[PDB]
């Protein structure tokens, strides 16, 4: 391009818009980024240039049997349909940006986004489109390039918004994010959530906005103890303790805040568990259910209704699979399913014990759900995410332990030759007994012959000893008992020491490695938690039934200009820093010295002629 | 590509730009020596 | 033939050979344990 700009665009040649339209098409079709930037920069009217026929020609230039080419074949560009079934379907710069992203041209989309209008929205939208198409690309190498470009687009979206937030917190946080653009008629946060743009949620501006939405109409600096006191003392909200008709508006603001909904839900869930335990341990009888058991049945029924409302209103198949995609929602679904089985079996005349048994296991699932609380805390949310990533280490330890238990367990059983020889008992002595030896339960009197008396039990040849244990067998062989003791010594060394300490080292390495990513993941998923509690009914699950029964311009242009101004300021600063770098400075100073050498040589040539002429 | 990157490195660029300036100094000295003779001859 | 080629391709794949060997090895261990714990007697095998 330097040769073309220096020679053709030195200004001597008078150009025209039509003289460059053909060249502009060629640069676009042949992936020439610096040229299209140069051609447009030379006073070319893009708006009058682009035509639907030209746009159709641009999309016809998809490279051979490309992924994008397949979508047009399945789908007159008709790109609207291609956009709809990609996203989900639940200004020439924008069109050019879409074309570049579909064709996976980095610098084209790079340049087009810089000239776009809704830069923050487009950057997140570009990241979403690239990631979903990268997952859909079978090339397995172009997808890597798509993910790279998606990371780049997420990059400036963070950088541009960070600059916008620093200038005007009110303008950037409130209006720029919570707005519906033409991209998908969805807020920038929704685009980031769908794109899983974790780095976008990591910045302080997004986090500060989320906290304000989380706290509703109350000050984000309100202490936790102040909230709890107001929760248990409703009149306390009408004092100076909480900082925000007048009385009704304040009342609804406090009880409509997502944090108070979370706190109210948490207290209700704890009471439900307490009621569940009381019924299970005491009030559960073969007789027809009592008053408390009926209350528990009603309480669980509303919990089922609330979970149904979340899934139904969270495109019926599209939202249903979205609701089921959350692990916690899966935990809720299985807990309610077991509860239904327990109630059905309990009411059955001949299945009372089975009904109680499954309910006890069902209580375990409900109690485990309580871990969702720690996701709210800033210092505990990352910890839970790391715990989820430790499962790979746990599985390795379990598989290693399982092999060792089988090897040691069967050999010890084979050497002892207990005369019980019963399949339930054999399994106990092979798996159960060695397992407890890991945790300090070593029944030496059940394997060491020296600790048990000698007796005659069977007519089989050899010597036998009578263990005192109930499940240790009637009598065991004592042919080579030193080996059984030796195997116990080796088993304790491998299991109690080597394997356990190995897992600790594996946990320590994993915790340090995934610490950063988990923090990003928790920050990204923090928006999902806030959105879920934002639309939840204001009442507690026991009382949520009544809520369910009740349930059944110039400013925009000014904001966009303000965003666009900050974009050009950010770009100019980045370019200025690039030009002011040492490497660029070394590049420039080399050019000037070369120019000095050429001019010096001209002086030398001038010197000889002048001296010769003078003589 | 490896050789081009080596030549485009800052250290190599510093090496080259030092050579050209040294050439400029030698040519400048030639001009200075030419300057004295021409001025003397003119007088 | 097409059916035979597909059949041999599946059962000739190294991963399926590994999976088939793994299942066989587990069965061998299970048979080994059953003989050792129960069927092992001083009588002829
Ligand atoms: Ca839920």
């Amino acid at each position: 391009v330097d040769i073309a700009q220096s020679e053709l665009f030195r200004g001597d040649i008078q150009w025209r818009s039509f003289h460059l339209e053909a060249s502009l098409m060629d640069a676009l079709l042949n992936d020439r980024p610096e040229f299209v930037r140069l051609l447009i920069s030379h006073g070319l009217s893009l708006g009058h240039f682009l035509t639907p026929m030209r746009l159709a020609q641009l999309y016809s230039a998809a490279p051979s049997n490309s992924l994008i080419r397949n979508l047009l074949d399945q789908a007159p560009p008709d790109v609207g349909h291609v956009l709809r079934m990609l996203l989900g379907k639940m200004a020439p710069w924008s069109d050019l940006l879409l074309w570049a992203l579909l064709l996976n041209r980095a610098q084209m989309a790079m340049y087009f986004w810089e000239m776009g209008s809704n830069a923050v929205s487009s950057a997140l939208g570009a990241c979403l489109l690239l990631r979903v198409m990268a997952r859909l690309e079978p090339d397995a190498e172009e997808a890597a390039r798509r993910k790279d470009l998606a990371f780049k687009f997420e990059g400036m979206g963070v950088d541009l918004f960070g600059e916008c937030y620093r200038s005007s917190e009110v303008r950037a946080a409130r209006l720029l994010l919570r707005r519906c653009p033409l991209w998908g008629d969805a807020t920038c946060l929704q685009l980031a959530m769908q794109a899983d743009a974790r780095a976008f949620f990591a910045q302080d501006g997004v986090q500060s906005l989320l906290t304000q939405k989380w706290w509703g109409d109350m000050a984000s600096t309100t202490p936790i103890w102040a909230l709890v006191l107001a929760f248990f003392c409703p009149p306390l909200i009408y004092t100076r303790l909480i900082t925000f008709r007048r009385c009704l508006r304040r009342w609804f603001h406090f009880w409509g805040a997502p944090v108070t909904i979370f706190m109210g839900n948490v207290v209700s869930y704890l009471l439900f568990l307490l009621l569940f335990s009381r019924v299970l341990l005491v009030d559960f009888q073969p007789a027809p259910p009592g008053s408390l058991e009926l209350l528990l049945y009603f309480w669980a029924f509303t919990l089922l209704c609330e979970e149904l409302r979340q899934g139904l209103s969270g495109s019926l198949s599209q939202r249903l699979r979205l609701y089921l995609a959350d692990s916690w929602n899966q935990c809720d679904l299985v807990a309610l399913t077991c509860f239904l089985l327990g109630v059905g079996c309990r009411l059955t005349p001949g299945l009372y014990h089975l009904g109680r048994t499954v309910l006890c296991i069902d209580f375990m699932v409900f109690t485990v759900r309580l871990l969702h609380i720690f996701t709210v805390n800033k210092q505990l949310g990352p910890k839970i995410v790391i715990v989820s990533k430790m499962m790979k280490d746990v599985f390795f330890f379990l598989f290693f332990l399982g092999v060792w238990l089988v090897a040691y367990g069967v050999a010890t059983e084979g050497l002892l030759r207990p005369r019980d020889s019963d399949f339930p008992s054999i399994l106990r002595r092979v798996f159960y007994r060695p397992y407890l030896q890991i945790f300090g339960q070593i029944p030496q009197e059940d394997m060491d012959v020296a600790l048990m008396e000698h007796s005659n039990c069977s007519s089989e040849p050899g010597f036998w000893a009578h263990p005192p244990g109930a499940q240790a067998g009637t009598c065991v062989s004592q042919y080579a008992n030193w080996l059984v003791v030796l195997l116990l010594v080796i088993f304790l060394l491998v299991a109690n020491i080597l394997l356990v300490n190995l897992l600790i080292a594996m946990f320590s390495y994993t915790f340090g490695k995934v610490q950063g990513n988990s923090d990003l993941y928790w920050k990204a998923q923090r928006y999902r938690l806030i959105r879920e509690f934002h639309s939840r009914p204001a009442l507690a699950p026991p009382f949520i039934v009544i809520s369910h029964l009740r349930l059944l311009k110039e400013a925009e242009r000014k904001l966009l200009t303000w965003e666009s101004v900050h974009k050009e300021n950010f770009l100019l600063a980045r370019a200025r820093d690039k030009r002011e770098s040492d490497s660029e400075r070394l590049k420039r100073t080399s050019q000037k010295v070369d120019l000095a050498l050429k001019q010096l040589g001209h002086i030398r040539e001038y010197e000889q002629r002048l001296k010769v002429l003078e003589r």
